[PDB]
């Protein structure tokens, strides 16, 4: 699939087809949504410049458009060869979700006084 | 003037036609430029959302339009009667860049041992 984190910029309109069951579903929909803009934006700041520009001008492009970070411009990232393998994306989206959602259910914490 | 910052946002254009004498007063130049947006921002970011896109777009549009924090979108600032008086813009920046200018051209700093 498109490297750069391009690759999960373009399933946000597949997040916009979704119907919630009640209002928590939309928050989670909507926690989804607004992460799949993370590894781009995080990609585009390492390299110095502002990320949330950055994925704007990607997401107003053309579907086969992506930016280069290393060059640093809008490029065609199959032409370019900035590919990613596709288990990696949804096996990194899986893991991190199933998680971190986890961990987000949670009210009370216990741990054990310091001794030593 | 235009409210809302965008007054100092228009006048960004103005600091491309200058010719810098030498590298310092380019770093000047440009030290200014990206301060320039610095208000809009400030206002897009008390407001919830994204300064930096609020900006892009505020740039990107045309020499009228301006954005609406308390409304929250894109409108005419002169129809809607979002205004600044222009004695306060121009004495905000003057008072700020001066002294701003003047503390950054420190290398030693002297203070008192705090006795009590
Ligand atoms: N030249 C490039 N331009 C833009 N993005 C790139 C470029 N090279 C690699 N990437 C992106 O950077 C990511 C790789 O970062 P990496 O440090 O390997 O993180 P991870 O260990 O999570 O894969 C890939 O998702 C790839 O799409
Ligand atoms: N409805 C609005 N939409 C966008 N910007 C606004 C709106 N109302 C006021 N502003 C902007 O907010 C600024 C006022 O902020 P304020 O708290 O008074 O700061 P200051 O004391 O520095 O003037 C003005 O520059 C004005 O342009």
């Amino acid at each position: 699939v498109l490297g750069g984190g391009c690759a999960l910029l373009r399933c946000i309109p597949a997040l916009d087809s979704l119907t919630p069951a009640n209002e928590d579903q939309k928050i989670g929909i909507e926690i989804i949504k607004r992460t799949l803009k993370i590894p781009a934006m995080t990609i585009a700041k390492n390299a110095g410049v502002e990320g949330s520009l950055i994925v704007e001008k990607i997401m107003q492009s053309s579907s086969e458009v992506g930016y280069d970070a290393m060059a640093g411009d809008f490029v065609n990232m199959v032409e370019k060869g900035i590919i990613d393998p596709t288990k990696v994306v949804r096996t990194a989206l899986l893991d991190a979700a199933g998680v971190a959602s986890l961990l987000t259910t949670a009210e009370v914490v216990v741990t054990e006084i310091p001794k030593e």
